[PDB]
């Protein structure tokens, strides 16, 4: 129980290993006495083997106190110890006949089948007693006696031939005697023809019954001559005949004991050398069969494991506490299915012993051995072969495999995790008065949650004498504890989560505030991160306990520290839906307002000027000023626009200096919410304009400033939403359109008096309908804005901008990329990827592809002057600065080109989308990238899975194999594209292409035509290109650019914003594997590039995420991913040892994940105060 182990390794469990584990053999299929309800001796639940029912007490009772421990009872045989051992101790069942492990027989592929070269349909007929198998043959005696046996065989065969000829003539002779009478007696052509045709029918049987015996006798001799080990005999009458005579020359058996015999005399190395040959042409499946099966043959040779482990002579028994039988509520009994499945085995194993001792015939005995074989099969994996064992109501019993996979109805692959203590949930309500770092917590929920904490401080003071008394003081809600509750709650963070959890911002930390009521008060800004609508939703609360857990909540998971979405980089706490409309109304400008500014005339001076922003407030309170007016005032504590600041001062900022501008009072009050250092804006706040502002605020200021700024925008946005005057009624909604559409409809009706005959034209018809429909839509669009002033509530809201299957893909995305973490600051690789970056005469995809990147090379202008230098954050100010220089393309580091041996590096990955700074070392990007792609799952999802699984496109598209010109040939059968190479070599033609698979689109633009030039990477037709095709054409690095290109294009069609680096992390894991061609080492197992490249013929290989995730280093992580059965068998044979490298393994065993705070450099930190501060 050291909690730290290096390796976890498996292997086939021999019958001796099973006998070593067991504390005894369970001999009876008994569970518990029906009267005493106590464990029956020598059966299941027997205390003499598994363990005592009660702590430190034996069965008979002669040893009860703890004084006797580590001893056994002489009368009952129960070791006196804790009752927990019932859960840790196993039994075993000694089998009267060997039995095969169903995992190595019915597996796909069949391990025994590939080991002994037995077809799965032939192997099933042996262990289930459907055929005989030759175990051994004596060569010397057969060769020495072959002479005499051939003589006796031909003599017996001749004696039958002599009998056939003798019996036929005698009977055929008698047929002539009957016809002699029929000539003299009744003579007709049809009276004798029947018996004549009958006589021929009678004779035809005589020939065939004698002939069929010659074949039967020929079959015995030819089988004896070519008889050899491993041969099969399904006749069983030939076999008995084969054993009646020549019975001493050979031997044979059935069932698992015969399979056990072949392994006994079997040479792995001698069977390996035969499989080592790649000659014997084997251009097709003949050699690959020997190569594919060699994986199971060479696996036994390398290690010391004996293949005998596949046939069990003993079966282990799972401890009783894991297969319990306990009395239910209301007196009913309950028990696991394993007890009945174990009972099935021990019942037949015992009856087999009775049959053997009875000298029963082999039919009964071999039938019982087959039934014994099927019980162990059902015990391990029920229903894998034949119909499963069904209990009451015809429900399949749950075997051990169902237990291990976690199959309840169909599958629950640990996605339920496990329930935790110190948790709770309730319904959530709006918390508009809360700070971003706060959350409203019901007093009762916080009381029960912190119950151990308040009990301590309550005992520290004299309110309760001892801890037992304080428990009743908290449980009965004595009013003395509420003052104590606020102390233990203060500065003690809690975690909030709303299911489903899509991205990491679905779990955040807050500062708990004691709140009246039973609901949870949630901050209105985190709703978008939680996707929490306020209609009957609930959220769960978890209380961190350890100092490390509290630190991770206050630093990593704090609500105010997580603002930017860690997918695109945009802020998620930006105001929305009311604070947008509230701020839109405050900053909007209306001419002719009550306090409108008026220029000075000869009679009176300017009336719109105010001494300070404070006066305008006093004017706003009176009926003199409207907040939306155009007044111009003087501002001191507010800084001016940067365009006008240089003209006005140019001598520095103005903390106390004054200046004058023409704005609205609302725009003044709005800019006071922003930081003092931020310049003036003076615009009506759109939804895009506010997002534009929050973005620039996040970069130039620490997030605390951005957190409190958005918090100030919430108060004003909510405050002015009420004063906004937004209300709905009949007028603002009710549909004009009646008379409009009643008129347009008659035009389409009269078109039938034309389409019938005279004026159809067959294309003016469709064109007339489309034009008239769009014309009505154009008139409807005008009527939509013709009936409402721009201040209409619905219109105002629109203007401001206020208004399940995916989980499958996400889990595979997480399964393949969960191990991808940043492990080093810089790998110092010199080669990245080119970014398009601003077509001009401005690419909208630069924010996803070019933004938050790091330059691999310097950005050089044609004039010679260098601008943003390599290794730079490539911020948005740098893009605009680069755009001014007029440069098209830039080269940028990427994780696709990262040369890091382990994971990726910080420099190649770049800026963290959430932090806005360089990504930290501990960061685990693979999971963040998987969630970033999975959440939008809610031309679509089925296409996205096609790409990540690297399957063949639904409609294949041609790619140019070489560069040159193109010859377009159009035929009815299919299009024809022939590429004339610039080299002058053999032409490349692309034939039989469906005509509906339209041609690809191209200073002069257009669509591809005859004679165009095409480079190596151009796609010839519209559609999807085979990712395996481009792999061998352009190379592995161009594949990753192509994959991300198509994946990004799908999510862009729906309006989703995901940075390319997230997709690039998933695509990085596909090409990591290379296929070793052949032999130095051996065949094309999908290996690792670095492991192969860093040590000394192979290929680059593209493969799906599901196939890639199963190829990872650890086996018990791949076992939890897909089809635990196949993974475990291979991992058992090769004795694969799991080094616990990945984080999934540590989660399974409860270790600290090797990511974030679990990294060795971070968790080994030593903390000691400076001697300068110690002495003070
Ligand atoms: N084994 C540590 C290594 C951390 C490091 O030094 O980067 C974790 O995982
Ligand atoms: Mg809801
Ligand atoms: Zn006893
Ligand atoms: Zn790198």
């Amino acid at each position: 129980d050291v909690n730290f182990f290096d390796e976890l390794r498996i292997g086939l469990a021999t019958a001796d290993d099973i006998r070593n584990w067991s504390y005894g053999e369970v001999k009876k299929p008994e569970t518990i006495n029906y009267r005493t309800l106590k464990p029956e001796k020598d059966g299941l639940f027997c205390e003499k083997i598994f363990g005592p029912t009660r702590d430190w007490e034996c069965y008979c009772g002669k040893y009860k106190r703890v004084r006797f421990k580590g001893i056994i009872c002489e009368r009952c045989g129960v070791e006196v110890t804790r009752a927990k051992v019932r859960r840790e101790r196993m039994g075993h069942i000694e089998l009267a006949a060997p039995v095969t492990h169903i995992w190595y027989f019915k597996g796909v592929p069949s391990r025994l089948g590939y080991l002994l070269d037995l077809a799965p349909k032939d192997l099933e007929k042996i262990i289930y007693f459907a055929a005989y198998v030759i175990t051994s043959v004596d060569d010397e005696m057969r060769h020495n006696e072959l002479s005499t046996l051939e003589a006796e065989m031909a003599v017996e065969k001749k004696a039958v031939e002599d009998q056939r000829d003798a019996d036929l003539e005698a009977r055929a002779q008698k047929l002539e005697a009957d016809l002699a009478e029929l000539e003299a007696e009744g003579a007709k052509s049809d009276v004798r023809r029947k018996v004549r045709d009958s006589g021929e029918r009678e004779m035809r049987q005589l020939r065939d019954r004698a002939q069929r015996e010659l074949d039967r006798l020929d079959e015995i001799w030819n089988t004896f001559t070519k008889l050899a080990p491993k041969q099969l005999i399904v006749d069983e009458v030939l076999y008995r005949e084969l054993q009646d005579r020549y019975g001493e020359y050979f031997t044979g058996a059935m069932g698992a004991e015969s399979i056990k015999k072949l392994i006994e005399n079997f040479d792995i190395d001698a069977e390996a050398e035969s499989l080592r040959e790649v000659i014997r042409s084997g251009k097709g499946q003949k050699k690959l069969r020997a190569l594919k099966r060699l994986k199971v043959v060479a696996a036994f040779q390398q290690s010391g494991n004996s293949p005998m482990g596949m046939v069990l002579d003993a079966v282990p028994v799972i401890p009783p506490e894991l297969r319990p039988m306990v009395q239910l509520d209301g007196g009913r009994f309950a028990t696991s299915d394993l007890n009945d499945l174990y009972r099935r085995v021990i019942n037949r194993n015992n009856r087999l012993k009775r049959l053997i001792d009875l000298g029963a015939p082999e039919i009964i005995v071999n039938n019982e051995k087959r039934m014994l074989q099927e019980s162990v099969d059902a015990l391990f994996d029920n229903g894998r072969r034949g119909r499963p064992v069904t209990g009451p109501g015809n429900r399949p019993l749950k075997s051990l495999s169902d237990l291990l996979k976690g199959k309840q109805g169909r599958f629950r692959q640990n996605l339920l995790g496990k329930r935790v203590d110190y948790s709770g949930r309730s319904v959530i309500v709006v918390g508009p008065q809360l700070k971003l770092h706060q959350c409203g917590l019901p007093k009762l929920m916080a009381l029960e949650l912190f119950k151990p904490f308040v009990m301590k401080r309550l005992v520290d003071l004299n309110h309760a004498q001892n801890i037992k008394s304080a428990k009743r003081m908290v449980e009965r809600q004595r009013p003395q504890v509420w003052d104590v509750l606020e102390e233990v709650i203060a500065e003690h963070p809690v975690l909030l989560n709303r299911a489903p959890t899509l991205h990491r911002l679905g779990i955040q930390a807050f500062e708990p505030q004691l709140v009246e009521g039973k609901a949870i008060q949630l901050h209105p800004l985190v709703c978008e991160a939680f996707n929490a609508d306020f209609d009957g939703d609930q959220m769960a609360v978890h209380l961190p306990l350890s100092a490390e857990a509290q630190a991770e909540a206050r630093i990593l998971m704090l609500s105010s520290n997580n603002i930017l979405s860690p997918a695109s980089g945009k802020p998620l706490a930006m105001p929305r839906l009311d604070m947008v409309t509230g701020l839109y109304y405050l900053t909007t400008l209306v001419e002719g307002a009550t306090g409108e500014y008026q220029a000075a005339t000869k009679d009176a001076p300017e009336q719109g000027v105010y001494s300070s922003p404070a006066e305008a407030i006093m004017a706003m309170d009176r009926g003199a000023l409207s907040v939306r007016a155009k007044i111009k005032v003087r501002l001191t504590e507010l800084r001016p626009p940067t365009d006008l600041e240089a003209q006005l001062f140019e001598n520095g900022w103005k903390p106390g200096d004054a200046w004058t501008a023409e704005t609205t009072l609302g725009r003044v009050m709005f800019n006071e919410l922003l930081p003092k250092s931020y310049p003036f804006v003076n615009e009506q706040m759109h939804k895009k304009v506010q997002a534009r502002i929050i973005n620039d605020l996040a970069e130039r200021f620490p997030m605390i400033v951005v957190a409190q700024t958005v918090d100030k925008l919430k108060d004003a946005g909510f405050y002015w939403a009420t004063r906004s005057g937004v209300t709905v009624s009949m007028a603002d909604v009710l549909v004009q359109k009646q008379e409009i559409l009643e008129r347009h409809e008659a035009e389409a009706d009269a078109i039938e008096r034309k389409y019938q005959r005279g004026a159809l034209n067959h294309t003016e018809r469709n064109e007339s309908l489309v034009k008239i429909w769009q014309d009505a839509t154009e008139e409807v669009g005008k009527a939509l804005e013709e009936f409402y002033p721009a201040d209409n509530p619905i219109i105002t809201i629109v203007k401001s901008g206020a208004t399940a299957d995916s989980g499958y893909l996400t889990r595979r995305l997480v399964d393949v990329s969960q191990d991808v973490i940043v492990r080093e600051h810089d790998c110092e690789t010199e080669r990245g990827i080119n970014v398009t970056l601003a077509e001009r005469g401005r690419d909208a995809h630069v924010e996803t592809s070019a933004f938050a990147r790091t330059l691999a090379t310097d950005a050089v202008d044609a004039n010679g002057n260098v601008i943003i230098e390599r290794g730079h954050d490539l911020g948005d100010p740098a893009i605009d600065a680069l755009l001014a220089a007029g440069i098209t393309t830039v080269k940028v580091r990427s994780v696709l080109t990262c040369t890091s041996a382990t994971g990726v590096c910080a420099m190649c990955y770049g800026r963290s989308m959430a932090t806005g700074k360089l990504v930290d070392i501990g960061e685990a990007v693979g999971i963040v990238a998987a969630q970033s792609i999975g959440e939008p799952g809610t031309g679509g999802l089925p296409r996205v899975q096609e790409l990540f699984e690297a399957r063949v496109p639904r409609n294949k598209a041609p790619i140019a194999d070489v560069a040159g010109r193109v010859r377009l040939e159009e035929s009815d059968k299919f299009f024809k594209i022939t590429i004339v190479p610039d080299d002058g070599g053999e032409e490349v033609v692309y034939d039989k292409l469906s005509k509906r698979q339209r041609l690809r689109v191209i200073g002069t633009e257009g669509v591809l035509s005859d004679g165009d030039h095409v480079e190596v990477g151009d796609q010839l037709m519209e559609g999807a290109a085979d990712p395996h095709e481009v792999l061998r054409v352009q190379g592995p690095r161009e594949v990753q650019i192509h994959l991300v290109k198509e994946v990004q294009e799908v999510y862009r069609a729906q309006g989703v914003s995901i940075h390319d680096k997230h997709i690039e992390v998933i695509v990085r894991q596909m090409l990591r594997r290379v296929t070793i061609i052949d032999s130095e080492f051996l065949p094309g197992s999908l290996t690792e590039r670095a492991e192969f490249e860093a040590e000394n013929a192979g290929r680059p290989v593209l493969m799906g995420i599901t196939k890639a995730s199963l190829a990872t280093d650890s086996w018990l992580s791949a076992a939890s991913f897909q089809e635990t059965t196949r993974v475990l068998t291979d991992a058992a044979i090769n004795c694969r040892s799991d080094k616990l490298n990945g984080l999934k393994e540590n989660v399974i065993i409860g270790k600290l994940i090797p990511a974030g705070t679990g990294i060795s450099r971070y968790r080994n930190i030593q903390v000691q105060p400076t001697e300068e501060a110690r002495a003070a």
